[PDB]
Parts: structure tokens; sequence; C-alpha cells
């Protein structure tokens, strides 16, 4: 007889669950005694939430959409303690999406020389134009200085603006009930602030708000996504990607000198995949160049927009094997975008296959991951950090209940993940606090506490592409951060026994 | 590593291959003849995904059963995976596997029928000999006099199908959360439950489900049932024996008359719903069916809505019961385990339970993927996970079908066997509207005839047939795949004329 006795029983049962546990991530870290306090009342708070939807019978508002459970999480001790944790890194940014419209509202459309016009699908544009009224081609341009004057409630008219830009306006998922329709509303998005931010002056002071407004999330470190391309002034002139990238690395340098509490940004070059394959090799030669001459700022390559209807990275194969083809070989860093897809066995998951033998240094979302059982040994063994955006990944039409998200059993086999938040500021997300906190409750199980938390922010920095010194100062940081996190927690929650 | 194209291509070709050869089905070798099929199998699958891909529309295999439907019984792929013999459905509960339209045509028309409309509003249905039943909640009808006075058979009979339905609107839109929806699968078993407990109604409902399973070239079926509790006209009330041997004459007789049927054997199903002392009895009660009708009466399951009820850890004593005899008795389980999103709650650790408790099979299994150590457990066993994937998806654990938690099951090559679990309460056919969503969501674009293959022999090798029938069956199973290859190559016109 195996379990003649509910000992014998219980002794193989819980062999069985704790051996799943070593093996998920933060599965081998010992939490010390001040974090077992914290750790106990974030557990006594999980359970509670969770036991109350399975047992009432009621729906489990982490995992709904970010329109409905942004509110509700807010007001929580869950919530609010991941507010205050140092989130270490913010790795998967785009640089047009990473502030607030408030913003863009409230300081850049206060400009001089700013217009917008109502686009014939009925959605207000922005732009700058130092001449005069720009061409009135496809809409009448209006200068917003006196339309917010005319407009007889200035606050109302900037509710408007921000009302008619953001994507949490109204719930994508109710709107836009379909891929193609939300991604019609995210490029639209896009369309609507092009102009505005790609204005050289806004486009400095909206790169720096990012940063103050990941400091301020307690992030101490981020990695952009960024065309670094088309800047252009008041007179006309439009600026190189060099340019672009010499502000970026200036707007930081002065930060970092502010702020000694925050470790810094480096920059990866994103290209749009719509494009020619003569583009992507021109700005592959432009990204060889640039990470010769600005090592340690300037990180490597990416292909962006949307993946699933445009160019596949075998697509442009020529021109990403362009690097390593050179004699003697050029080894430019790949972090592609690969895998944001419900699809399987087409060209747009097997992008993952491609990213591999690229050498990709990160990859973005690897949504289709789990279906790829030799490509999730090939992560592992490489040490490949997957980026995962759970917010982006629901409000852009891959997952409806979050945790049917795909990274929940990447993270289950201690997969190398790093979470982050994508294009925040496109949907009214804190720049990592609301991500950590979806995915804490629902890309994990209820007996996971505060060691999945601790594993992932140690992840941002550990898989970060900061140099061997970087690395080593910045986890320093983020352990004294910690340890402040660990006590005020203790005082602030009445947890000091 | 890539100096040309062609050294590039053969990596990314032994990658993608590896990962053909370790799927389900990936080490078939088809025959000419099948080999014709398949590739118009994949050119049709290609046709359709590239469309919704690059033409932006959305994916109707994948969408609500309510709106695919009537879209997939047109196409080719659909008509393909009708006319195949499927081997068996092995995951089934008997009170839900025989068509809503034949409750209604057949056995509402019997005599002492009656009808109610509930408290909330919906349509019950009963038999009473002995007069009119006590209006106890309800006010009790008999349903020929309200049809003959309906004005409109056809509406009347009509409107009862609809009443009792869970496709006449999209459950999805109408019952848009676990328990709205769970409260309406619910109430359909109370509608029926009546009228499908009186014994000759029984007996010949469960004749149905042979004559179904048979017509949608089906061979054989494993199905879950109570046993007890049916009734007759004067009121006498049968014990679980009764029923058990009920079903085996009405097996027997259906094999006589149709020697191209393997024939069907059974499961003791209880709800979990009831306390401890009474899973004891219907344990015991199963170890005694187990003695005394080997090869037909197979073991025991807990059925209900898994979430909200009783563990098998709360059961364990009595799960333990039959291990602990002297000597050991050892009564063969299917558990119902892990029908969830939950992860790290009693709820998905049944799937460890499951295991412990050495299951047979596992129905649903939908939170494995979340528990890389069962899944090793459940492959190195040979435990086959039945899966169901229009009750999931209409039941709540998932919107999107691509995103289906068997898919990467299924790219291990977990042993997987397809069923369709409740196919009457939502108007599905026995196996063919389940087999088409497993094969066009849950593989991938470049999977084709093989998948289907192994499916299809899965279902036999991993069904409860001792070792003797199996062979027998697959025989059987071998000439009707024969018969089908042929007649598919002539009605596609593929032969090569
Ligand atoms: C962007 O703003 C425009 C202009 O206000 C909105 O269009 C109006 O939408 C309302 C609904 O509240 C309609 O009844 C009106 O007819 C529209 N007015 C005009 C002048 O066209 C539009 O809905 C906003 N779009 C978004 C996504 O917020
Ligand atoms: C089952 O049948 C009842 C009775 O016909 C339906 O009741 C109707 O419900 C609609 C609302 O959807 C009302 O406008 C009608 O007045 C109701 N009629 C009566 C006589 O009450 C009920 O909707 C049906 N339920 C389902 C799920 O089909
Ligand atoms: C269910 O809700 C009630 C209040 O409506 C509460 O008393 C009870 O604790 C809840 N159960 C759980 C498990 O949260
Ligand atoms: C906008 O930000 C710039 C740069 O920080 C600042 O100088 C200016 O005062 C701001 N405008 C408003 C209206 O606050
Ligand atoms: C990828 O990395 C390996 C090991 O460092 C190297 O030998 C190979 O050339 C690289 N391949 C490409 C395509 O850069
Ligand atoms: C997209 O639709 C057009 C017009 O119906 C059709 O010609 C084209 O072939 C479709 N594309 C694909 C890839 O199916
Ligand atoms: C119902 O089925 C029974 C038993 O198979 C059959 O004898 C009877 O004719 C059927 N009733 C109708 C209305 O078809
Ligand atoms: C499970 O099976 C093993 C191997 O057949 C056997 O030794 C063991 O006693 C069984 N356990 C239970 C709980 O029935
Ligand atoms: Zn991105
Ligand atoms: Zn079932």
């Amino acid at each position: 007889v195996r379990f003649p006795t509910m000992d014998e029983y219980t002794n193989a049962r819980e062999e069985l669950i704790g051996s799943e546990q070593y093996l998920r991530v933060g599965g081998s870290i010992n939490l010390n005694n001040k974090e077992k306090k914290l750790n106990q009342f974030i557990l006594r708070e999980k359970r509670a939430i969770i036991e109350n939807s399975r047992l009432n019978k009621t729906q489990y508002i982490p995992a709904v959409s970010f329109f409905l459970s942004k509110s509700q999480m807010e007001s929580t001790p869950i919530f609010k303690i991941i507010k205050d944790m140092p989130k270490g890194a913010a790795l998967h940014l785009h640089d047009t999406a990473s502030a607030r419209i408030d913003w863009i509202v409230s300081n850049a459309t206060y400009r001089d020389h700013v217009y917008m016009c109502m686009d014939q699908d009925n959605f207000v544009r922005l732009t700058v134009s130092g001449t005069g009224p720009p061409a009135n081609s496809g809409c009448e341009w209006k200068l917003v200085e006196t339309e917010r004057a005319n407009s007889g409630d200035i606050a109302a008219f900037d509710h408007w603006l921000k009302s008619n830009i953001s994507l949490l306006t109204t719930d994508p998922l109710v709107t836009y009930p379909s891929l193609d329709k939300v991604w019609g509303r995210f490029d639209k998005h896009f369309s609507q602030l092009r102009g505005i931010i790609y204005h050289t002056p806004i486009r400095r002071d909206y790169y720096r708000q990012i940063l103050e407004e990941f400091r301020s999330d307690n992030v101490q470190y981020v990695e952009v996504r960024s065309s670094l391309s088309g800047y252009y002034d008041l007179d006309g002139t439009v600026h190189d990607p060099e340019y672009g990238l010499q502000l970026y690395k200036a707007v930081t340098e002065e930060f970092v000198r502010t702020y000694p509490d925050f470790s810094g940004a480096k920059i990866i070059k994103s290209t749009a995949r719509v494009k020619p394959n003569t583009d992507i090799f021109n700005d592959v030669k432009l990204s060889m160049d640039l990470y010769k001459r600005y090592p340690g700022f300037f990180l490597g390559f990416d292909l962006v927009a949307q993946e699933d209807p445009n160019t596949s990275l075998l697509g442009y194969i020529d021109s990403l094997l362009y690097p390593s083809r050179q004699n003697p070989p050029v080894s430019l860093p790949y972090y592609f975008h690969a895998g944001e897809t419900n699809w399987q066995g087409t060209e747009v998951d097997y992008n993952l296959v491609d990213a591999l033998l690229l050498n990709a240094t990160r990859i973005g979302h690897g949504f289709a991951l789990i279906k790829h059982p030799r490509v999730i040994e090939l992560v592992k063994s490489r040490g490949v950090a997957v980026e995962v955006n759970p917010v982006s990944n629901q409000l852009l039409g891959l997952v409806k209940d979050l945790r049917n998200h795909a990274a929940a059993p990447l993270l289950a086999q201690n997969v190398p993940v790093v979470i982050s938040s994508d294009d925040p500021g496109v949907w009214e997300a804190l720049p990592m606090s609301h991500d950590m906190y979806v995915a804490f409750m629902d890309l994990v199980g209820e007996d996971a506490g505060l060691d999945v938390l601790k594993q992932l922010v140690w992840n941002s920095i550990q898989y970060s592409s900061m140099n061997a010194t970087e690395k080593k100062t910045a986890l320093k940081l983020l352990q004294a951060k910690w340890n402040n996190f660990i006590n005020d927690s203790l005082i602030k929650w009445k947890l000091t026994n």
C-alpha cells in the first residue's frame, strides 16, 4: 500500500508541489525574516481576493480589461506595495509612447505654432508649423491657441484633447472588438501625435518626461526603442538619426547627473517593418556605425510595427545577416520583437526561429513562444530574456482573460523574463506598477509571493545591456532601494511584530 | 555562421523540422495517397490563415462556436473531417450527448409529459404517470395540451428547443462571465432532469447517443453516467446496477445491429458537491460494479463545476480507500481535473492529486501547461488528457481558441484525445466540430493529416479497451481509414487523372 496514512500522502503531495515551486521564477530565493513578514501579508491579501472570486462566484478583477481593473487595483494594498517597490529596469518601451498624454496636452499643445485638425476619420491631429498654417489637403488646420481661447471652456477643451487621443477613454475590448479594429485605433493614435512629437524641442522635453515619470514610479533604468530620425525645427530643418541619438544622450547624462539614485538609459534603433528591404539595409548599416561610435549608449537594432500583416524577419534576412558577413565580421546586437501573435506555424510565429538564429540579445513579447519547445530550449540555454508586456498584449488583442497570458507557462519553467509596459502613455498606464501588478496577480499562482516580485525586479537589471561595471553598481543601488522598501513597508502596513 | 542563404536555410529548417517531429503525429510516415490528401488539406489551411492574416479579418475557426458553426460546415477541411473516421469519443456525459431536437420531437411527444415555467423564466420538463406533479415553485401543464392549443405547433416545438439550447444566442455575449454561463449550463440540466431520468426515455436517449456517434463516423464511446435513479411511470425508482444493466443491454443490441461499431463502456460519475461520507459510498459502489461488470464498468469520476466545489483532496480518504484494502483493490479513476484558469489554488492542484491517485485519463487538464512537473509525469506514465475545446470556450475558460492551453501540450507530444463533452447542450456534432477546431486552432498552419491521424489513433490506443479489444478495434479503424482516404481522393478530385 503506497499511502496507508494521511502523513504518507501529504509528504508525497508536498514534495511534488514544492518541487514545482523550486522551478518557477524566483523559486530559489530565500527570503529573510523581514521579507517573510511582508510576504505573509502579501499572501494573505492575495488569497483573500482569489478565494472571494472563486467561492463567491464573481469575476477576478485583476484579470479583466485594464479599462475596468485600473481604478479597482489602485485602492488595494498589493497594488500600493508594488507601487512603492523598486522596479529595477523597464527594458521594453517605445519613445513616442512612454510619457503622459496629459503632458502632450498641458505642455506641448500650449507652445507657439501648434496646429490641430479633425481628420476624415473624426480624430484630432496635432503638428507644428513655423512658417504658417499647414497646407489644408486632407483636413483644415487651425491654430490650437485660437481654438482653445475660443472654446468657451478651456478645461473641457483640454480634457477633450486628452480623451480624443487616449486608448483608455473607452474600453478597447468593447469599442474595437477585433485585432484589426484595435490596431487601427493604435495606429491612428501615433498618426494623431506624429507631427507634434517629432518637433525637436518638444521631442527633447518629452524624452526628459519619460525619465522623470519612470523615476517617479521607482524605476532606476530604462532601455528605449526609438526611430531616432526626422526630428524637425521650426524653420523646417530635418535632423538625421545620429543627431536624435546625441540629443537623447545629452538629456540622459543631465538626468543621471541630477539624480544619482537613477542608473540611466540606453537606446535601441527601431525601424518599421512596413518598409522595403533597401530601407532596412540602410538602417542596419546606420546601426553598425552608431554601435561602433556610441558604445555603451547605442545598443543595437529592432524591427517594429504590427507583426502579423507585415514583413517577417526572413523577408529582410540578407540585410540582417550583412553585419556578420563582413570581413572582419561586425556583431550588431538585435532586440527583435518576435512572436507577438496568436498564430502558430506561420511566417509570424516563426520569427522566433530567425530571432534566435540571428543571436537576439532579448526578444520582445514572445507570446507564441510556449508553442515552440525547441526555441524555448535555446532561449533558456543562451539566457535570452523575454520582454513580457501584459497590458499591451491584452489591450492590443492577443488575450482577454490575463490568466490565459502565454507567459504564465514560461514563468513556471523559469524562462528568463522581464516585465515591461511597452506603450504605457497610450493607454494611461504607469511606467511599471500596473504591468507588474497584473503579472503578479495573473501570470503566477495564488501561493507565489514576494519572491516572484524580487526575482522579476532583479532580472530587469541582470538581463539589461549594462556592462559589468555598470551592472555591479546598479545592483548595489537596487539592493539599497529594496532594503529601504522592505523596512518602510513593515512600518506602513503595521507588520513590525 | 551563414556565409550563404543555403547554410541559413539549413539551420532554420533543422530547427523547424525538430519541432515538427516532436509534436503530436510528427513521427507518422504518410503513404502516397495520404500525402495527396495531405497536400490539399495544407493548401486549404494556408489559404484561410493567409486571408485572415493579410486581409486583416478575424480567423473564423477561433471565434465563438455560435458564430463559427454555420461558417465552418461549408468548407472542404470541415467536410473532410466529417467524413474521417474518428476512432473513439472518450469524454462524454450521458445526459448531454444526444440532440435536443430528439428530446423535443420524440421525448416531449410521449404520454404523461409535463412542462412548466420556473421562477427564472425557463421551461422545465418531467414525466408523471400518477397525475400532474405538485405545483412546487412552478405550475405544471400537460405538454400534449399546451402543444395542441398553441396555434402553431412548429413554433411551439422550436420555442422548446430555443429555451433549452445554450446555442440559441451566443453564450459569450449573453452570459459574459464564468458564473453567468455556468448558471445557464446548470439550468439546462435542471430543465431536462425530470424527463431524462424517466426509464424508457433514458434508455432511448442512450440508444440515440450511439446512433448519432456512429453517424458521425465514431466507432466507440466511453461515457460518464450517474447510473442511479431512473424512474418508471408507476413511480418505481431503480438502483445504479439496473441503470448499468440497461445501458449494457442497449449497447449489446446496437453492436449486434451494427458490427462496424466497436461498442461502449461506462464510467460512474458523482457530483463534487456532496459530503465526503456520501462519496465514500459511491466509491464502494464503484468497487463492486468494477468487480462484477469487468470490461463494461470502467471506474469512477467526480463532476459538476470544479472551481467552487470540493477538491479531490477534500475526498482523499474516500479516494484512497480501495488502495488501502487488504488485499488492495485498484479502482480506476478518470478525474476531471484542472478545468480552470486558476493557478496555485486548490483547483489546479487537483492535477497533483489526480496523478498521485493514478488516474487512467485526466479530463480537460486546462491548467496542466502551468505545471511542468505534472506534465512530465503525465508524459512518462502515458496518462491521456481528454481535450474538449468547444466546451472550454463556451463554458468560460478561453475566448480565442488559439489561446487554448492544450496547444502547448500537443506541441510537446503530451498524449491527448479530442472529445466533445456535452455536445447536445450547444448543438455540436458528436466529434466533427471539436476535431475541426482542434485541427484549426490548437496546431499550426503547417500541421496536416498526420496530426488528425495521430489523434484518431490515440482515441483507441488510450481507450480502456483491453489489449485484445484494441487490436480488433484498430483493424476496424484501419479499414475505415483506408476507405476514407480513397473516397476523399475521388471526392476532392485529387487522384491525378
Ligand atoms: C474625437 O472627437 C470627435 C469630435 O468631437 C468625436 O466625434 C463626436 O463623437 C460624438 C460621440 O460622443 C458624436 O455624437 C458626434 O457626432 C461627433 N462630433 C463630431 C463633431 O464629429 C469623436 O468621437 C472622438 N473620437 C474618439 C475616439 O474619442
Ligand atoms: C424561455 O422562454 C421564455 C418564455 O417564452 C422567454 O421569456 C421571454 O423573454 C423575453 C426577454 O428576452 C421577454 O420579452 C418575453 O416577454 C418573455 N416571455 C414570457 C412569456 O415571459 C425566455 O426568454 C426564454 N429564455 C431563453 C434563455 O431563451
Ligand atoms: C463571500 O462574500 C461574503 C460577503 O458577501 C463574505 O462574508 C465571505 O467571506 C466571502 N467568502 C470568501 C471566501 O471571500
Ligand atoms: C513645458 O516644459 C518645458 C520644458 O521643461 C518648460 O520650460 C515649460 O515651462 C513647460 N510649459 C508649461 C506650460 O508648463
Ligand atoms: C551567433 O553567435 C555565435 C556564437 O557567438 C557566432 O559564432 C555566430 O557567428 C553568430 N551568428 C550570427 C549570425 O551572428
Ligand atoms: C485578400 O482579399 C483579396 C480580395 O478579396 C484577394 O484577392 C486576396 O487573394 C486575399 N489575400 C489573401 C492572402 O488571401
Ligand atoms: C421515439 O423513439 C421511439 C423509440 O426509438 C420510437 O418507437 C417512436 O416512434 C419515436 N417517436 C417519434 C415521435 O418519432
Ligand atoms: C499507483 O500505481 C503504482 C504502480 O502501478 C502502485 O505501486 C501504487 O500502489 C498505486 N497507487 C495508488 C494510490 O493506487
Ligand atoms: Zn514594443
Ligand atoms: Zn466533462
